[PDB]
């Protein structure tokens, strides 16, 4: 076995298979390699008769492992072996394994494929590594899907009906599967996951060169490997994270640097990685972005209003579109009759075109004075104002349409035919800004813009068009936000709307939020719910007393998004929003979110501490529990401790009215 | 054209073609054939190449339509041709169109297919039919998904939320797919689905022999036939729901019977299949049930209480399992401080075995004279009270696990390698019940039970040794449950648990919950709301407020499903269930549910109407709504008529206590 050691990491790699071992000397614990079938690697590759198979490269006809500098090792798997036994003669990986010589970090690299005749797509390396043994190992998989997520290994008291689908989806393909890189779906913003025991952590952060995907199994015993065959899986259940390197199409560096961490867990995760978030450009703060702009001194404590009136979908459609009285009506109320001290209003129906051609201000909602009567209304209150915006759709229903505008592919077909918001092609979306964008922010005197969906991912294809349309944007100097967006974008916005949690998403059952996201970016990017499931609104993701206390732990703000005639019904959960975690909002809104724990068994009462001298803590389930020095937190409660001394109790409470 | 006709309708069939129209003659209405492609059906099958291929079979090289019998069209398509102009050499599909001679009913069925050398698999027949027109027609689509949904065929008001993700998935791949019959899953509980607009409704029920899949397009244009092309669908947004018939599976009677009901919509379908369902045996109304067992009337006004310890997940899982003495305490405190006075108690987690060994009651927990205490508490009280019993899974962490009793599929292996809860073969599970029940009723003197998992779906394989168990439990005369239920074991029990909806689902964003299967069966079963989603659980299905409501509107009990830590955080549910939802369940609890009605143009206004002479009407959305004369509901409110004309009106209120 060849060793790679310095002070604080013990790397033990087999020569007759590649695997290897890491001993994290601090706290003693030991990272096995792949605890099912020792396999280094899971490579997908063509056979002689041109069908997909997956093999164990630890089973190649010859493997050289090589001790190549002092603290690295490179390692060569040479024609791999079929499920028959016929050889792809002609293949090979090259990986290397580099020991940082003072921190407790390794570096895992492929260096070099070859096909030979066959096709090779996917490679898992390292394969099943860095794994948690269910219920043996009390700790986690660290997942930062969207806002983020932890997956514990081993089961807990929980309610009944969630208990049941938890422990079942960890028997079924639920609990195994793949996730990708900066999507705005069921994907991952930051590029990093790892695991961690009571012991010792490690995260993996991947190169900014490379797209790897991440294939998860959160306590599963590999029975989805087995269905096929009709056989029992004879694994034990684990829980792992592993890289997909994509051989077929991945042209970056295939690195990922992994981080050990004694006695951490996703809270020491996410700060390791801000520390490369800042080394990448990614982290510029709200202070800084105040120091630019005073008017973002206008969103702490603010509440997040979309005023839905049928568009972009549709141009003043009967029954959901607002007047421009009626939206002046709306925010007077939200200030006068309603308290409410800060607010960001934005309008979604307010041109007589669709989207992407984003005016003229429609003539039948009462015109350009009557918008601007409503907007400079807002800015009498000192509220932020947006109409709707976006620069990427190109929609069936608008007498307009024309596949000019739209990307075409290699053999001259059209791109995103089943994607109708997001069919402009990038590069020609700060032209189309451009159009109007500084005629209404000179005519109605705007302070802030909100930008919809091209800013919600980070792909390859037409970002260079994106970047033009955010440093466009940008050059403004308005108080801005957009729709989810992503670390790359935090440079040139005040606010994500988003960035919290899909309804449906893979892991649902078997995962709790964590704020992974804020954790590492707090400082730099202010978020909100998203439109699609605001806090006025039940959903898989809660009520509104979930959802507010969820707001006040994570350190977002607010979201209510209605229709019109909807607008009385949310007059209690403004109310209380203003209360509540308005004030919390606004003390909290610049700083750090320093730490967060779960303080329960079954994970629902949790602990947030910011550097703006505030703690929350708060209780996600229904039943009254206690934490240290026999606190009780109530049922949907609270309890924070503000910068000013103030202790600040409660609850909620729902009653019925029978009169 | 060939004309079938009768007093009611006139059936046009194009000779060149074999699509066909159908006149509703009182009303005029026409339902169209295809709109898309004018294809009388789809047929999937290989080419020569091997490969699957999708054609529409009005292009064969020969079409055969000719009048058979006074009431009867003949079609034969034959040698359908490929998109690369090659034909199908000796493939043919022979269908009949049979029009009652008084009744406006159409009876269609493939009679005959031929393959050749071909290999045939799916076949949309009719194709497209029966569509409505999106945003002309004002009706919806009707299909039985577990307690069942319409879906609108137009756009309408909503939350801003809301209506972006339904106006979204008209658009894409989310409103276009297919469901099967008779699961517990996503799929159809009735076998019958329609169409209907403002003049005229359509449904078709599928022959009981057969097992069509059932494909839906719902506002969708066809883009998705195109995306792989690159190119804009040519063709309109329509709503239309087809049978697929599987060539390669189905030895039934390939047959749909479609019915023609001037001025309906759901409420009539229903009532057409009540009759149907009658005629199938599977309607045994309560009455009769409460006939020969007195104590069914027990249920009514009763609340369903799952007390969650753990198991049959774990066997005595530590902060989960409750003892015998607690498990006493908490029934004491249900109807002594709770004054709960009817219920149903439901205790998972009696025995120290896995199941399915449903023994020894657990010495751990206290053993057999604490728990008949706890039993016998209940039965002073009037209380019914069941184990947790599962005679069908073979668990993985049982020490008894074998594959003895798993079955094989037709090559050998195992089946349900990957679903734990179903692995035991049914024909084997009326004996494994045989072992215990019997001690069990005997020493507990056991007035009810409920049975899990066995009889949530109706697949064909297997159900043999399904009916032989249900037969076997029926023979107790005790009041009987079972998880989910299906229409064919309506006979043998008294409730379901379940048969409400799924929180994940296909259609959950352009849909609204309909109580399809209680407008044909609340007469017959009883139900209750899913362990899974209980009525103490927010989830995408709703929180306490809408649950609540919407039990009293579609005519199911409550649950309260919740592991014994979580017990004094159930206590203002239970209370606000047993005011408002039990007094109304007690009182509709026999009746059919004659009628309901959506009141409000976003749907969440409802009024239902039942045989007892109760009027719920309820209000499931934020903001107070006015139906006719003026009467306003408020939001999360309800003005319900009793029987005895007495009026209760109320509303819930969710708010913030601030200490
Ligand atoms: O987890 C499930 C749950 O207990 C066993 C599983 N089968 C049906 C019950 O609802
Ligand atoms: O429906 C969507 C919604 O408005 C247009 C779509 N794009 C992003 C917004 O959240
Ligand atoms: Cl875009
Ligand atoms: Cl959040
Ligand atoms: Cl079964
Ligand atoms: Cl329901
Ligand atoms: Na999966
Ligand atoms: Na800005
Ligand atoms: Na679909
Ligand atoms: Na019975």
């Amino acid at each position: 076995p060849i060793v790679l050691e310095n002070g604080k990491l013990n790397i033990n790699i087999d020569s007759k298979t590649g695997c290897f071992s890491v001993t994290e000397k601090t706290s003693g614990h030991v990272w096995k390699s792949d605890p099912w079938e020792n396999a280094a690697g899971l490579l997908t590759l063509t056979d002689s008769k041109g069908k997909k198979q997956t093999v164990n490269i630890s089973k190649s006809k010859k493997i050289e492992v090589s001790k190549t500098a002092k603290n690295t090792v490179s390692l060569k798997f040479i024609d791999p072996v079929f499920e028959d036994g016929s050889v792809a003669k002609g293949v090979s990986i090259a990986t290397e394994l580099r020991l940082d010589p003072n921190n407790a970090q390794l570096d895992v690299e492929v260096t070099e494929h070859r096909s030979g005749n066959f096709t090779l797509y996917d490679l898992r390396y390292p394969a099943r590594a860095f794994s948690l043994k269910t219920d043996e190992d009390k700790g986690a998989a660290v997942i930062p899907q969207k806002q983020g997520v932890i997956c514990p290994s081993y089961i807990f008291p929980m309610n009944g009906g969630r208990f049941c689908k938890w422990d079942d989806a960890t028997y079924n393909n639920k609990s195994q599967g793949s996730l990708e890189l900066f999507n705005n779906g069921t994907g991952l913003t930051m590029p990093w996951w790892g695991t961690y025991n009571e012991k010792s952590a490690v995260m993996g952060i991947v190169d900014v060169s490379a797209r790897p995907h991440m294939q998860y199994n959160i306590n599963n015993n590999g029975q989805y490997l087995f269905n096929a065959k009709g056989v029992m899986s004879p694994y034990q259940r684990i829980v792992f994270l592993d890289p997909i390197w994509k051989l077929d199409q991945e042209k970056g560096k295939m690195r990922i640097s992994y981080h050990f961490i004694p006695g951490g867990d996703y809270v020491d995760m996410a700060k390791v990685y801000q520390k490369e978030a800042k080394a990448r450009g990614h982290f510029v703060s709200l202070q800084e972005k105040l120091k630019r702009n005073p008017n973002v001194n206008k969103l702490p404590g603010a509440i997040y209003f979309g005023i839905y009136g049928g568009y972009p979908h549709y141009v003043n459609m009967p029954g959901m579109a607002f007047t421009f009285d009626e939206l002046k009506n709306i925010i007077k109320t939200i200030h006068d009759d309603l308290r409410v001290d800060k607010a960001f209003v934005h309008a979604w129906g307010t041109f007589s075109n669709f989207v992407p051609h984003n005016y003229p201000i429609s003539e039948a909602l009462g015109g350009p004075e009557k918008l601007k009567a409503a907007v400079d209304l807002a800015k009498s209150y000192g509220y932020l104002y947006s109409s709707y915006h976006a620069y990427s759709p190109m929609l069936e229903n608008d007498p307009n349409f024309t596949t000019d505008l739209m990307q075409r592919d290699a053999e001259g077909k059209l791109m995103n035919t089943g994607s109708r918001w997001a069919r402009v092609d990038p590069k020609f979306q700060k032209g189309l800004a451009q159009k109007n964008i500084e005629k209404e922010i000179s005519y109605l005197g705007l302070e802030a813009d909100i930008t919809d969906i091209t800013f919600a991912a980070y792909r390859e294809n037409g970002k260079e068009g994106r970047i033009e349309l955010a440093k466009y944007i940008d050059s403004f100097n308005l108080v801005n936000g957009t729709e989810h967006g992503q670390e790359q974008w935090i440079p040139y916005f005040d606010m994500f709307e988003g960035m919290t949690y899909l309804e449906d998403r893979p892991l649902s059952v078997i995962s709790h939020p964590a704020p992974l996201f804020n954790l590492v970016y707090h400082e730099a990017i202010a978020n909100f719910g998203k439109i699609q499931d605001p806090d006025n609104e039940v959903t898989a993701n809660g009520d509104f007393r979930i959802k507010a206390l969820r707001s006040m732990l994570f350190g977002r703000g607010t979201t209510i998004f209605f229709a019109p005639y909807e607008f009385e019904g949310m007059r209690p959960m403004i109310e209380m929003a203003r209360d509540l975690v308005s004030p919390v909002h606004k003390e909290t809104f610049y700083s750090e979110l320093k730490s967060h724990e779960y303080l329960s068994a079954d994970y629902k009462v949790q602990r947030s501490r910011f550097s703006s001298g505030t703690e929350v803590i708060a209780n996600l389930g229904p039943v009254a529990q206690k934490i240290e020095g026999g606190i009780s937190i109530p049922g949907y409660g609270y309890r924070i401790q503000m910068k000013d001394g103030s202790l600040k109790t409660g609850h909620f409470q729902v009653s019925l009215h029978m009169d």
